[PDB]
């Protein structure tokens, strides 16, 4: 069957981290569901960009299990998936179950906010190191994507194609990501 | 005051063609108005996306004018801007009153579809090639982002930084550019 991927959509998230990321799984074949945080409602990004999420956290929830699960980052976006309960839930079942969870730039603080996947090596994006090592639970890393075990990190809307390629290798293999990176002319 | 920019978003545009480019430019301090196509209503982009435009083109076209407008790639959204009476005046227009115009992926197609720039160095994505230079209208670049005056052309998905930061250089300046740059954790220059 088709590979899964949750995306949790959160007021203030950045845009591209996210639009990135469920573009390029999509080409892979991937089945991605973009979950709004607090509902159906369109959700206004970082640089004011709305996009109408395909359903709320809640529905999504009882449509898995995920093969990843994906934190975008964003300044506000982060905070609201650090103080959400169901987000909570939702990356300690993943981390439980043994499935992949992802962050990007500022999301991987809402691994810390949740106590997820401590002892890993991480990486943020340059400004968020300090959130992120506050108590020394994580190995701090200056890879533009890091992947320890079931964690992988990454560091910003420049690192988003690399961070996004990086889960389709994870979960479809190296070959389906080479036939999707082809026609992105990346460098 | 600042610089304004017009992004014209269809049905099937490719959405991170559509978000790069506005996210960067309003970390510029551009004022970004993302018109729909179609009118006021969300638009479905080519890998579903979803994406509630600022105004409908419609209304948009009033307020001019633009100092850039940009046309996102993807097959099917380029294939309505190429069909569009409606886009074919902006871009007359813009043309005209020599402002930017900023194209990418299979965007520049229509420029093609509504004879805009010919004689412009250009260059689209690989799979645009042929039908952009049937007619000989323009010449073609490999490079990942073309500005031949004030046609500005790039090439996909991946080269959609370069394609915002070029329209941020040639509307505020190499500084803005640069300061819009250093926080997106793109590659270093080795």
């Amino acid at each position: 069957a088709s590979k899964r991927a949750l995306v949790i959509l959160a007021k203030g998230a950045e845009e591209m981290e996210t639009v990135i990321p469920v573009d390029v799984m999509r080409r892979a074949g991937i089945k991605v569901t973009v979950a709004g945080l607090a509902g159906k409602d369109p959700v206004q990004c970082s640089r004011d960009v709305v996009i109408c999420p395909d359903a709320s956290l809640e529905d999504a929830k009882k449509e898995g299990p995920y093969d990843v699960v994906v934190l975008p980052g964003g300044n506000l976006g982060a905070q609201n998936l650090s103080e959400s309960a169901a987000v909570k839930e939702i990356l300690k079942e993943q981390e439980n179950r043994k499935g992949l969870i992802a962050a990007i730039c500022a999301g991987p603080t809402a691994l810390l906010a949740h106590e997820i996947g401590f002892g890993s090596k991480v990486t943020t994006h340059p400004l968020a190191k300090d959130k992120m090592m506050n108590g020394g639970h994580y190995t701090y890393s200056e890879n533009r994507v890091e992947k320890d075990g079931l964690i992988l990190t990454s560091r910003g809307p420049g690192t988003s194609f690399e961070f996004a390629l990086a889960i389709v290798e994870a979960l479809n293999g190296k070959e389906v990501a080479a036939q999707v990176k082809a026609p992105l002319v990346l460098k």
